């Protein structure tokens, strides 16, 4: 994301493709949420 | 993190010193932890 900016649409462009943009933000907010999911126990003891 | 980026190692680079990166990413979950730290004792009550 970081390497990259979103405008417009994908009709737009000619000759756009497909893929996959990797976000550097959604694992270490996912594992971050795993860790929270290990404290959220901790709730109960 | 957004002042610099990661590329290489440290063997190559000579000179190289040894420090610390400061993550704005650190403190923003790390408050959110401590948000998180007073309701281990709520739910436990």
């Amino acid at each position: 994301t970081d390497n990259t900016f979103v405008s417009g649409n994908c009709d737009v462009v000619i000759g756009i493709v497909n893929n996959t943009v990797y976000d550097p933000l959604q694992p270490e907010l996912d594992s971050f949420k795993e860790e929270l999911d290990k404290y959220f126990k901790n709730h109960t003891s």
